[PDB]
């Protein structure tokens, strides 16, 4: 049986990938989560394969422990799979060899995503699954949605009968997030195909210890090579039986494919060969172009590899004069890339007749494939004829890039009704688009097609969404730059963003805003625009969704009347079907609470449907005046490269616009000012103390306190009020807490923790503070930063520092930022940071905006993302350069003082010498150095001089979150925690893979809610501080700013000022744990979150156990009682509670036991006065000694991997007994 | 299982190898990482000791719970439990919510009170 | 000063190794082990290195963690190198994309051996350089171990002045455990063939919060592609 | 000894090191069956997954 | 039929023991992020770990299970750190069996434990 | 009349450099890996060097 559904890649090759697998393992990874996520979830509730059995599906510590979990099930006889991408499959390398070469059917569902280079990508190209290529893996590709389907039945059927190990992938975000109409096999058809003859036999030729074998051996050169050749004969059945399935799940669904498929005149003279959804689209522009005469076609390839070249031969066309290859990658260095070069082997091998052969790249990282670079790549060869060439962007600096024409001729079937959404993230937008598709799609005979591009930005960013519909199939697999029903649902991009953009003539353009007047729409709306909604006599349709959603009493949300709008004036469905068939999916969906919400959504549809009356505008605006520029300050960077990214302008950026090397410049989110907040706090200097928690606070530093003496307060605004300074040192200083309404994202945490009773922060509408705040801030933030005021480590005199890391793209109120923020107050200046991928670098290093920053003396954090997996490896990587290079100086400044330096040179020379590791010394002997050496360019002196950036004692950080400490990179953490060196690692805990969506770590805690802990976690948290503590030498210490900042201060003191290892953590709230009154009440949540006991705080200073001191101490006191409210008013727990009401309890139940049991653990741990000792080093001297030496016995083996230089000497290699034994022995035979 | 060290630590380290080349070689650093080695041993086992004796031990339980029936770790919740980004994209995801943009619950009620009109 | 002596491929190239570098994360694998021990025991020994310094030497938890380290070291302005080979070298393919990708003067010196598949193999072969072609890096082989040396010095001179990660390779056991009578370069003389302006300008845009930048960001599709175009003058 | 006891039905999933290189260096298999047929299923994966391997020999 | 299918099963019937072989290097360092993963994930596998303090195949090298003073290549002078405490890191989990045992000393504990553990 | 071709540096793979050392005498020509990927048309060294045929149009 068949079934029309409409669904992306991921769901669609999901589908497949559960009835024909028994056993897979997981691990997160955009964009592959979907399907793994799909899986567990489907398992649980009670799906089953096409044994009648629900898929066994586990998560592990990573893509390498996932390949390893899949080949350890396959080798004992379990179908297995596994979905996954970019750099996770590039850690299941390793294991594909093997999977390979012990013939498994294992199968690979991986979404295609670009490779971590100059800069990190979750955007597709094949990068990645080119890299897999020589493991030996077969590589079925798909290039639709339907084809995901397709393609990925064909490989679990032919992997079964061929034993080979099967590769399928399809364009990542391209085909897996993109949802079209497609059909899909039930799970009986599907086990009606398998070969049960070589199921059975791969079950009996598995592992068992009733009829064992012994896979996995050593051999040497004498059979190796032979044993690598017996597979031959699978390798060269596997086309057949790759063939074979494609004919017969096509007798079934009537789809039918080949190894290689081609399209386009029979005749053609120029043939392109690609691969991936970018076919799809060149078929598209071939079907137009070849019926107005042009000889072009194109060559699908289905099976990479193995690459039979005669399936190539078999759809190439005899008339093709010039061919080119298209790959979607990019190996610098090769004299071609991948397809490339099996292409040309195969006509140099077939030693006739050579047709000129263009290679081309394309697609890197999503990079938009539009008809007109299909266009510019047929009239490539039929003209310029250029070689490795790049489309779709500017090479201005190699110039290989090929000149596109986008005034080319829309190529997109006929009859169809190309749609464009410009939704603010959060409300509805997207949500109400995918709604139209199923609707639309499952009550019609139209094609619909979906994609969405999002935002970088976690918090208030913009959704351009883009739908299709259509009698002919949609095989348009690029944005839509040819609308004939744009809408924007936000006014505030009216005059920001090119909404209206290649928009055809006649075409609608419903808006929403309250600007019902011609006088108001005049007022707001741009000349540009109105001069395109009259020369295009556009079909305007404004209406106040927000007023029309108060009146019915939806709260005044707009997602249900402009979704009004779409089946009202987008002109897909009748009038009449369209409104209607609308109000019969009200009751579908909602109904979550009586007749009551579902009248308010039709209520809405109606007086909706009244209000969409087409804006009368004038003739007149046919030529209004435009306005003229008033851009504030800004550098030509923010100008030149940022802003013109930041209004989606980027694609046009040129090649030669970047950093060969992939680097960005600090501060650029300084002119972001993006003001996307609903309330922003206002200072009320009756009520404030002058305590600063409420800058201490803020996850975007968007509160700054000013401490200035009216020396500096002359020419301000009358409106900047300023208290009186509080204290001994803040005297005849004027306070002041500025807010920074537009960079504040609302999040309402400084207000919700300000102190006295009387709020000194009241939350009010942005727009009634903006006029007066902003002109303050642009002047307070000009007044001097007073650091040396007071203690630098102070509560209230760290938000007198400069914050080095502001207004990041992290969600409002994040449990993150908070705290690294007041980590750049303290030692900003003099750190380096290796933040492991996550959030940690999401909201820190999404080009183009960069968060981190520099001081008034252009210092700042030197920040580096190696990988996901390394940040501590990373982090130490540079602890040992430093080491490297410091270790350089003083060894030259050891010179110094023996050479004839002048007395001041020594002097300095030889205090430095004393306080190279100190930061305060390093830094005071090492500027009176830089004065001393001023100008300096020769002999040790001048050398000495060159590196004054090495003087002052760095301080080296490992930023990460828990899914990379517990999981991922935990390894790497803990030895280098062990390494006894002079690094500090903070992990930010939100118990949760947060930025991937949410999925479960060893840090999640019991009962939780996540991803593959559908039901909550049924294992206790990892209890990473202990497992570290047991070394007795690393500094260990959690922290929950909420509770205690003062705490908090003290820790990072002492954990950085310690000469060895430091490892903090810290409770961070975040919206996957979904608080029930939201982030604001992050910094209440983590208060709570230790007097509960469920986070108790506490610090292992092993220096103190070098002093007869107890190394733990215990900063909070034994559980309060609240946990069970504090496990309820987060959802990640309130979930369970409400569907499994029974398992809640006890769960909870579990947690409270097991915080009440660690705590008492901790107390007797404090309380004992038996400890671990600690020793910093101390010895050295040079000198090595090998184990060997002086042995009486061998201490080598015969093996050629203990085989050294200057091994091979006689030896004792104990096959005559014991020294005594031997000794008896020659007593026992005196002779 | 085993008793308090019987302090033959000494003759036992010195009869291998691995650590009589280093006291040949570096008599001064031999001896205190041998004397140090001993200390680690010593501390280690009343360590050891103590949790053989202590009143207080983490729990156990084989498994349960979990059966049929999954949920999402957004439903009911109050505010957006997922951000903007392609990377938390899923097929159901896109519906409304607060977006913690409009401050805490609280300070929203009382935001309107402060208004109404 | 040219001087003849008799030796093997391993440490024919930890001979140049350890001069030219200053840093290096290292795991032991057959039959590079040899290296690394080498450049080890120097260490302890205190042979100095161009700079006059002894070698900066550290052993991660796996080579995943060599790489990892080896990538901090060079984005911190340290000329490292590291030895490797085989199942190592696989699990170096991650970083060496970041390496090649940040255009830092990297050096792998590693052993060709077979990778692991139907069985396991600790003898030589192409089979694991190969699987990292497409990672960005030269690519200097040496046929025998007189070549061992003098490729493994180009290696690192190339590298420093073109800024692309050079991974120096020969035969695993075929010419790395092959001991022959060769002629090898003092230090001081492979010091005076380094491109001084060269290293300078790697000390220059090394990471350092004194003058600090942002590497490894997070980028979207409108500009991806092109960044990635953006060191095709380097190659 | 370990195969004393519950070899008859035992998965082994052996690390690369030692124990892999005595464990099964072709020709000479050191793990055998018992007067049944019935012996350890030996099977060395990777270096770095020994764990992950006999975890999804378990699944 | 069923029984046709049941019957083709007979090698599954007898419940099996799934073991995990391993040296000190590959326990406490490289395939540690693993090994705690799966231990940590409560399922029945029984990790039997050769502790040799060393990585004896490659030559001896110096390993996280290196003792204190303990003279192997990258410890040229004897190792700094001290051992890796992977028993009393592992314990902190309370649902995990673990257990040290050594021969030498007494063999019946070390029945005991292989009679405990799996 | 036979003659080897050595290749020092494999990547980048400069066809130039190639040719340099090919032979105007050559007829026949084999390319030598020293590895093995399956179901490739050919392995590394063997593509890379037809790719530097094809594109010399010769
Ligand atoms: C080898 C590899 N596998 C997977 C990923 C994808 N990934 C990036 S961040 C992340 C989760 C973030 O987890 P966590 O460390 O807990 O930090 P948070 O986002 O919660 O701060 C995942 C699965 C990757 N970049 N590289
Ligand atoms: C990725 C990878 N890195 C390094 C090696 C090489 N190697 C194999 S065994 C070994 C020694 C570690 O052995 P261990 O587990 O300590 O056991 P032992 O031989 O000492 O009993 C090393 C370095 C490998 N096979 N794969
Ligand atoms: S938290 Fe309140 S009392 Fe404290 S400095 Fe801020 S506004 Fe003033
Ligand atoms: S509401 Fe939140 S983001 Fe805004 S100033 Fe207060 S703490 Fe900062
Ligand atoms: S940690 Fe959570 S709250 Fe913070 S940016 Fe990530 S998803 Fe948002
Ligand atoms: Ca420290
Ligand atoms: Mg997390
Ligand atoms: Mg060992």
């Amino acid at each position: 049986g068949k079934k029309m559904m409409t669904t992306d890649g991921n769901t669609a090759t999901a589908h497949v990938a559960y009835a024909m697998s028994e056993v897979a393992a997981i691990y997160p990874i955009t964009p592959s989560s979907t399907m793994g996520e799909e899986a567990d979830d489907w398992a649980a509730q009670g799906r089953k394969n096409i044994f009648g059995q629900t898929l066994t599906i586990r998560e592990m510590q990573s893509e390498a422990g996932a390949a390893g979990a899949v080949h350890g099930a396959l080798a004992a006889g379990a179908l297995t799979t596994t979905f996954t991408a970019s750099q996770g499959l590039l850690l299941m390398i390793p294991n594909m060899y093997k999977i390979s070469g012990e013939l498994l059917p294992g199968v690979f569902h991986v979404t295609a995503r670009a490779i971590a280079a100059h800069a990190l990508s979750i955007f597709g190209d094949h990068q990645d699954i080119y890299a897999a290529r020589q493991t030996g893996f077969a590589m079925l590709a798909s290039s639709s949605v339907q084809e995901a389907h397709d393609m990925a039945l064909v490989a679990h059927l032919a992997a079964i009968e061929s034993n080979v190990p099967f590769m399928h992938f399809f364009d990542g975000f391209r085909t897996s997030h993109e949802i079209q109409k497609i059909e899909v096999l039930d799970y009986a058809d599907m086990a009606s195909l398998v070969n049960q003859k070589a199921l059975a036999e791969f079950r009996a030729k598995s592992m068992n210890p009733e009829h064992p074998h012994v896979r996995g051996t050593a051999q040497n050169p004498d059979i190796y090579f032979q044993g690598r050749e017996a597979a031959n004969p699978y390798y060269l059945k596997v086309p057949g039986i790759v063939a074979e399935y494609m004919q017969k799940v096509a007798s079934l669904t009537g789809r039918s494919y080949k190894l290689f498929d081609y399209v386009g005149a029979p005749d053609a003279e120029r043939v392109i060969v690609s691969m991936g959804s970018s076919c799809e689209t060149i078929e598209e522009v071939i079907n137009h172009l070849a019926a107005k005469g042009e000889k072009i076609g194109l060559i699908k390839v289905r099976l990479y590899r193995p690459f039979v070249s005669e399936a190539f031969f078999a759809a190439l066309p005899a008339s093709a004069k010039v061919i080119t290859v298209l790959d979607r990658t990019k190996e610098p260095g090769a004299p071609g890339d991948p397809l490339y070069l099996d292409v040309c082997s195969a006509f140099v091998e077939r030693g006739e007749a050579m047709p000129k052969i263009l290679a081309g790249r394309y697609g890197l990282g999503s990079k938009e494939f539009s008809p007109a670079m299909v266009k510019s790549v047929y009239d490539n060869m039929s003209g310029a004829k250029k070689n490795h060439f790049t489309v779709g962007i500017e090479d201005d600096v190699t110039g290989t890039s090929l000149p596109v024409d986008n005034a080319f001729a829309d190529t997109t079937p006929k009859g169809t009704i190309q749609c464009q959404f410009w939704g603010l993230g959060a409300d509805g937008t997207v949500g109400a688009n995918k709604q139209a598709i199923k609707i639309i799609g499952d009550n019609t005979d139209l094609f619909a097609q979906g994609y969405f591009s999002y935002d970088s930005k976690k918090s208030g960013g913009i959704t351009i969404s883009h739908l299709r519909f259509g009698e002919k199939p949609i095989q348009s697999t690029y944005l839509v730059n040819r609308a004939d029903y744009v809408a924007c649902h936000n006014p505030a991009y009216v005059g920001i963003y090119d909404i209206l953009e290649g928009i055809k003539d006649g075409g609608t353009f419903v808006l929403n805003s309250p600007w019902s007047s011609l006088e108001d729409m005049d007022k707001h709306l741009p000349s540009g625009i109105k001069r395109t909604i009259a020369n295009k006599k556009l079909k305007f349709y404004n209406i106040d969704a927000v007023k029309i959603a108060t009146d019915v009493g939806l709260g005044g949300r707009i997602n249900m009347i402009m979704q009004t709008a779409f089946f009202k004036l987008a002109g897909v469905l009748p009038f009449e079907k369209a409104v209607d068939l609308l109000k019969k999916s009200i009751h579908k969906a909602y109904g979550k609470k009586g007749e009551k919400i579902v009248k308010m959504n039709t209520d809405a549809v109606d007086q909706a449907v009244t209000s969409l009356q087409e804006f009368k505008y004038p003739d007149s605006w046919k030529d209004a005046p435009a306005e003229t520029k008033a851009e504030p300050m800004t550098n030509e960077f923010f100008k030149n490269v940022v802003k013109p990214i930041l209004t989606q302008q980027g694609d046009k950026l040129p090649v030669s616009a970047f950093e060969a090397d992939g680097r960005f410049p600090l501060g650029t989110s300084q002119f972001e000012k993006r003001g996307v907040a609903i309330n922003v706090p206002q200072w009320v200097p009756e009520n404030c103390i002058q305590c600063n928690q409420c800058a201490f606070v803020c996850p975007h530093s968007a509160i700054l306190p000013v401490l200035a003496k009216e020396e500096e307060l002359v020419g301000a605004p009358a409106n900047f009020t300023a208290l009186e300074a509080k204290g001994k040192e803040l005297k005849g200083y004027k306070f002041r807490i500025q807010i920074n309404t537009l960079d504040c994202m609302g999040c309402g945490n400084c207000a919700d923790i300000c102190p006295p009773k009387e709020k000194a922060l009241v939350m009010q509408p942005l727009d009634t503070q903006r006029d007066a705040q902003v002109p303050n801030l642009e002047y307070a933030a000009r007044i001097p930063v007073k650091s040396e005021v007071l203690p630098r480590d102070s509560l209230k005199g760290s938000q007198f520092q400069e914050p080095l890391m502001e207004f990041s793209g992290a969600c409002s109120g994040c449990g993150e930022t908070p705290y690294v923020r007041v980590i750049t107050q303290l030692f900003g200046e003099r750190m380096f940071i290796a933040n492991a991928t996550g959030c940690s670098s999401i909201w820190g290093a999404s080009a183009p905006s960069m968060p981190y920053k520099t001081n008034r003396l252009g210092q700042g954090p030197a920040w580096g993302n190696s990988l996901f997996e390394d940040a501590a490896e990373y982090g130490f990587g540079m602890n040992m350069s430093m080491f490297a290079r410091r270790t350089h100086l003083a060894d030259l400044a050891a010179k110094a003082l023996e050479s004839d330096a002048s007395g001041d040179v020594k002097e300095a020379l030889q205090g430095w010498l004393a306080g190279k590791n100190d930061p305060i010394k390093s830094k005071e002997y090492g500027d009176k150095l830089k004065k001393l050496l001023a100008g300096q360019k020769d002999g040790l002196l001048g050398q000495i001089a060159a590196m004054s950036d090495l003087y002052t004692k760095k301080s080296v950080w490992i930023f990460g979150g828990d899914g990379w400490a517990y999981d991922i990179g935990y390894g790497g953490l803990d030895h280098v925690l062990a390494s006894g060196e002079d690094v500090n690692v903070f992990v930010m805990d939100t118990e949760v893979y947060s930025n991937t969506g949410g999925q479960s770590s060893k840090a999640t805690p019991t009962g939780a809610v996540a991803k593959f802990a559908a039901a909550g976690k049924r294992t206790g948290k990892k209890d990473l501080a202990r497992m570290v503590m047991t070394y007795g030498y690393v500094y260990v210490a959690t922290v929950s700013m909420g509770y205690s900042k003062q705490q908090f201060l003290k820790v990072l003191k002492e954990a950085e000022s310690f000469p060895g290892p430091s490892l903090v953590i810290a409770y961070a709230t975040c919206i996957n744990q979904g608080l029930r009154k939201g982030m604001g009440k992050s910094q209440d949540v983590m208060n709570t979150a230790v007097k509960s006991g469920y986070w108790p705080l506490f610090r292992y200073d092993p220096r103190l156990a070098a002093q007869g001191k107890n190394p733990f101490q215990l900063d909070s006191k034994a559980p309060d009682g609240s946990v069970e409210e504090f496990l309820m008013a987060q959802n990640r727990f309130a979930v369970l509670d409400r569907s499994f009401p029974e398992d809640a309890k006890r769960l909870r139940a579990q947690v409270a036991h097991e915080l009440d049991v660690r705590f008492k653990e901790l107390e007797h741990m404090a309380a004992t006065n038996i400890f671990e000792s600690f020793a910093p080093a101390g010895g050295k001297a040079d000198g090595s000694v090998d184990f060997g030496e002086g042995a009486e016995f061998c201490t080598r083996d015969d093996t050629p991997m203990m085989a050294r230089p200057d091994s091979g000497e006689a030896c004792d290699q104990n096959r005559a007994g014991t020294s005594e034994q031997q000794g008896d022995l020659s007593k026992r035979t005196k002779k």
